[PDB]
């Protein structure tokens, strides 16, 4: 069982590698851009640390194994699956459905800011599963958001933009303010 | 540490070009002449069907060599320094020898032989390990206990003492490996 951690670990991390080193980069052309109201919402969250341009939004499976129902962000650009197709614009989507979308935003952001989505989020995402450490992250003193991991990452910032908009920046700043800088 | 680390993370890759790339497109490429039919029957026979074998003169991944060649779905995909061949049965005997080698993949994967995956964890385990990829004759060990890769020497190897030496000497020396 001990064995079966490193093996799963390394074997999803080599998995990664060839996936990035096959289909290296994405077409800046394919896709389709983010819209006038897509980029006014995520400009309220990221501001302009991102740049809006790079950013696609494709309604193709990155990979044959992504789910029906699942969402990959690792190159930035969004690929989203079978059931989250059609979507014209994510700002006149419901508030659950934008989150879901200033969560892949945030895997984006990673990626802008010198983050290896691909194989960061392969090792993680592994390592959580076969460790069997807690899906759900936990706010700590002290704890900044690089102390996270990836994914966890995307929660925190995505369930602060549903704070921020349900209950107002008021009690969103003051359960945030730590971890966000 | 590493071992069991780099053996994982190649099978991994190898899972990963498998499910990706999943089964070549049997319209591509170019098709066996009729002296590369001739040449690979006098080794394999009619054990592979030589219509589902393909030669195409592009990497199957961008990783592989110049001066390398891959067999992992039952077509040959061949290097930077190894294309422009049209016929391999009218190339020297050393150049007829790598594409029996070839074949044996070509004919493991036809009689039901995860090349790729099996490849990809002996490749890496012969690598990390250290272990002796040179093959050393047996008695009592049959092709079926060498690796993917040493059944393809061992075949070839047959094939070129065949041809150099006679079936005579290539008999006595491989009659035991082969069935
Ligand atoms: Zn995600
Ligand atoms: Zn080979």
């Amino acid at each position: 069982s001990p064995a079966s951690a490193v093996a799963g670990i390394a074997a999803a991390v080599g998995a990664a590698v060839a996936v990035g080193k096959l289909l290296g980069g994405p077409d800046a052309e394919a896709g389709r851009a983010l819209s006038e109201g897509e980029i006014s919402l995520a400009k309220g969250v990221f501001g302009d640390s991102i740049d809006y341009s790079t950013v696609r939004l494709r309604d193709e499976d990155y990979v044959p194994w992504q789910g029906k129902d699942y969402v990959m962000a690792p190159n930035g650009h969004i690929y989203f699956g079978e059931e989250l197709r059609g979507v014209a614009d994510w700002s006149l989507e419901s508030l659950q459905r934008q989150g879901l979308f200033i969560h892949e935003m945030t895997h984006v952001w990673q990626h802008q800011h010198g983050v290896n989505v691909l194989l960061v989020g392969a090792y993680q995402q592994a390592r959580q599963f076969l460790l069997g450490d807690q899906y759900a992250y936990r706010l700590e003193p002290g704890k900044t958001l690089k102390d996270y991991n990836i994914e966890q990452q995307g929660d925190i910032v995505r369930d602060y933009f549903l704070a921020a908009n349900a209950f107002g920046e008021a009690s969103a700043n003051s359960r945030f303010a730590g971890v966000l800088k």
